[PDB]
This record gives structure tokens, C-alpha cells and sequence, in this order.
């Protein structure tokens, strides 16, 4: 029984219910994330920006099966082309817009990675990706507005690959947290 989350705290409680089991109802999780109306006062604690790149800010450690975090994208900040390490990955916009570009998994032969498609993710929308869908790059192309997004991963993961757009060659990257539960973790 999916009800509208009243607050971020309410959302988190509902997510603990949705991940109480071993499997994941993707459409239900996405629906609930989209139904939470972003309220900046509730997540200001986690919205810690860096001038030079986007930051990842742990919000909830989950129940063993998922992590919830907030990413803060300065004007012009973007990601690598990357994968999600066999996890579900939900992305909900809390503030601003992000551009998502989809790429196919490369073949072993060195080749330019060509965009499959692209879309604009707008405030309060929730997108979903997994490795079966493809790879992606996420970017704040705004010159004037910072973006903030809410990310849910299940299972949690702390490494992934970055892909060279020119060749499709990949390398493993360790994921770090800029803060945890509102506390800066240098
Ligand atoms: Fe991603």
C-alpha cells in the first residue's frame, strides 16, 4: 500500500518498508520517490556543495539492502560516463535540472561511444537506470542554477567504472562520500 510521503523522513520510513524484502519493485519505488514533494528545508543539512565538482552526501544507510544519498551539482558540474555495478539506481531531482545522456555498453574494439539518447530530468521527477538499460552521464548544464538530486542504490555499491568516450575503455573508480548524515567526512 503506497502512500504519499509527507516529508523526507516519511519517505525514508516508506523506503525501509519497500526494501524489507529480498527483491525490488522498481515501479513502486520510483512512484514513491516521485510522489515526495521536494522541501528544501528538510534536506538543507545534506546539501553540501564543492566549488569544483559534484558531491555525494549520505542520508540514510538503509537496512542492509540500499543506500540513500543526496548529490549536489554546481553550475556546469557533470559525471563521467559510468555504470552502476549491478545495482538499481534511482535518481530524483530535488532542485534544478539535470541532463541525462544514455550510452550503450561498448564492444571490445576501440570506438567512439555515441549517445543513444538524452533527456532533461526536471524538479521532482524520478528516473531509473541499471546496467541492463545501459550506461549514462549526468550533468548540470545550467550556467546559473545549482542542482540537487536524491539517489537510491540497491544493493549499495562503492565502486564503479568510468568510460572513455573516445575509446569505450573503462577504469574502476572508488566512490567516496563528501558527508554522512550531515557531517563532513574529509
Ligand atoms: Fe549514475
Amino acid at each position: 500500500e503506497l502512500l504519499k510521503p509527507r516529508t523526507l523522513a516519511d519517505l525514508i520510513r516508506i523506503l525501509h518498508e519497500l526494501f524489507a524484502g529480498d527483491e525490488v519493485n522498481v515501479e513502486e519505488v520510483q512512484a514513491v520517490l516521485e510522489a515526495y514533494e521536494s522541501n528544501p528545508a528538510e534536506w538543507a543539512l545534506y546539501a553540501k556543495f564543492d566549488q569544483y565538482r559534484y558531491t555525494r552526501n549520505l542520508v540514510d544507510q538503509g537496512n542492509g539492502k540500499f543506500n540513500l544519498m543526496i548529490l549536489c551539482w554546481g553550475e556546469g558540474h557533470g559525471s563521467s560516463i559510468h555504470d552502476h555495478t549491478d545495482s538499481h539506481c534511482f535518481l530524483k531531482l530535488l532542485q534544478g535540472n539535470l541532463k541525462e545522456t544514455l550510452f550503450d555498453w561498448p564492444d571490445k574494439k576501440s570506438n567512439e561511444m555515441i549517445k543513444k539518447s538524452e533527456r532533461t530530468l526536471r524538479e521532482n521527477q524520478c528516473a531509473y537506470i541499471n546496467d541492463s538499460i545501459g550506461l549514462h552521464r549526468v550533468e548540470n548544464v545550467s550556467h546559473t542554477e545549482p542542482a540537487v538530486s536524491l539517489h537510491l542504490y540497491s544493493p549499495p555499491f562503492d565502486t564503479s567504472h568510468a568510460f572513455d568516450q573516445r575509446t569505450g575503455h573503462k577504469n574502476k573508480v572508488t566512490m567516496t562520500f563528501h558527508s554522512k548524515f550531515g557531517i563532513r567526512t574529509p
